[PDB]
């Protein structure tokens, strides 16, 4: 079996949108936009990891007795699993990728404070 | 709603990359299993950012930042219903006295950082 690879890509919300219509967004607009690509360009599986106002009592209860900085501050995590970059790269090439998801990403994200990662996984299903 | 909890490792200060993943891939990882089972763990992930990923890292975001870029080494999801699944486990004193001292030979435990989210999961 190959190794599959996972592309990360770490949110900030806008500062002054409120955590709610970031998240609102995300679900509600943005994922329905985003899923006819990923599945048009073969992306296996695809995350949306939520740091709100429902996760974050939990966090900070499983937390607790570390310091608040050691607690990751993105508002969301895009995970696509992939078996290879190109399908990625491909999408990202998309003019009507381009030029329907680009302009939603002034609705709920700050692009000075995006970060990525690529890396390749080792998946355990208990 | 199911709940990520990641973990995010940077190796110990002058160990080699090749180093920390050989000891994530074939010690660490393999211990974790068993009691990530009993307590009733979905999922786990162990994501690396290592020779083998890093050219590929280098190409996709070529055109961004070198900042832009996460420099954790290893990456540890453990998909759960509740937290309460990481708590029990973390109280077994057995797997206190198994893993702890193993987190010495791969993490720089002071540059660690976790996160705990809710997920919207999606399979094509």
């Amino acid at each position: 079996p190959n190794r599959l690879l996972c592309f990360s890509i770490y949110v900030t919300k806008k500062p002054d949108q409120s955590e709610e219509d970031h998240h609102n967004h995300v679900s509600k607009v943005n994922a329905p936009m985003m899923i006819p690509f990923l599945k048009k360009y073969g992306i296996v599986r695809y995350t949306v990891k939520h740091n709100d106002a429902y996760s974050k009592p939990k966090q900070a209860a499983l937390m607790a007795g570390q310091p608040e900085e050691n607690v990751l501050a993105y508002d969301t995590v895009f995970e696509m699993i992939v078996k290879d970059i190109e399908s990625i790269q491909t999408m990202q090439k998309d003019e009507e990728f381009l030029r329907t998801t680009i302009p939603d990403h002034f609705n709920f994200a700050d692009m000075t404070r995006s970060k990525g990662s690529l890396t390749w996984i080792e998946e355990f299903t208990f």
